[PDB]
């Protein structure tokens, strides 16, 4: 089940989709983006239509509102990153072998964060040749969080005596977050590309 | 979900002992004696992780498609230490926990070709009561090619497509004796042995 909104893609399996702007789907990730991001101006937004990459996301999206207790396991959030990196992410999506070291760590994982600002920073968003900078939209399966450590390589257990059993992901502030980190693939589906400029 | 997996009561995940003697038992513990018949059988269990099996039969279909064949699977082992069993059995193998052991053909995780090279003791760890524990995997090796130290992906098929990737790589095309893979639910870990030497 691909979702019906979907253009039609002739039975290839991947496809970016340049949005209009005055369309909701466009003027929703602009508001989102903007609401934190008013000093930049968007180029353009692309769905990114992966169909391997979402029937993977959409299986653990489900296997987690199963074992959770009618959470809330989604969130929408942000990643900037280099442009030698976003044909691997559209093809592939986010691999925390691929990841940066964040100035503040709460673990080895991906990062992914609330605020458009966060990822609009150089270090993330790193502009090209041409002064342009990259951001995903990203489905994200945040699922029950605690407050990381550095040292992370898989999200902790809820349990110290049940190994096993782990929280879904880390974020900075429990109370507050601002960022969140997933340790697994597919536990995040890159939904939008927003080229943006100064 | 597997018609040889027993009934679960609707629960997700189950280990289940063999009967030894009956087929299964005698097809897998074959498997393992043909390198390790020098080793003593304990137990095996049948690994019945819903959770796991869905992901990767998933995986598996997307394999197929793109290599528009479908002979990507093989049956490999895995040495591992017993504080990692409990860990493997819910949530399969992970590239992220990877200690002191080489990892001279890449940052993924390692499966053997051969029993007697996960029956190493740097692999499948004896406890304190001398147990060593190897998974036997089903591995999605797809179309693999030679790898080399410090890959986090297996390389691209060709460098004019940098995003077309192998499946795995090896270290060696002509006759594979190791497989590495570098993506969570590529692999699904079907029986695990505990033996001693
Ligand atoms: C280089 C290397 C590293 C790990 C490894 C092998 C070979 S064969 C095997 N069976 N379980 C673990 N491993």
């Amino acid at each position: 089940n691909l979702p019906e909104h979907w253009t039609d893609m002739n039975h290839q399996l991947f496809c970016m989709v340049q949005l209009e702007p005055g369309q909701s789907e466009y003027n929703t990730i602009k508001d989102k983006f903007t609401r934190t991001c008013s000093s930049y101006a968007i180029e353009k937004i692309e769905r990114i239509q992966n169909a391997f990459l979402w029937q993977s996301y959409q299986v653990k999206k489900r296997q987690m509102d199963i074992k959770n207790d009618h959470k809330n396991n989604e969130r929408l959030l942000f990643h900037g990153t280099d442009a030698d990196s976003v044909p691997y992410v559209n093809q592939h999506g986010f691999n925390r072998s691929c990841a940066g070291k964040n100035a503040v760590s709460y673990g080895k994982g991906t990062y992914f964060a609330v605020d458009a600002s966060y990822s609009a920073k150089d270090t993330y968003s790193k502009p090209d040749s041409n002064g342009r900078k990259h951001m995903y939209v990203v489905r994200v399966l945040t699922g029950v969080f605690t407050k990381g450590r550095a040292g992370l390589v898989t999200p902790p257990p809820k349990n110290p005596h049940n190994p096993t059993d782990l929280f879904d992901s880390v974020t900075n502030n429990t109370r507050s977050p601002k960022l969140f980190v997933v340790f697994f693939d597919n536990q995040a589906y890159p939904e939008y590309l927003i080229t943006f400029t100064a």
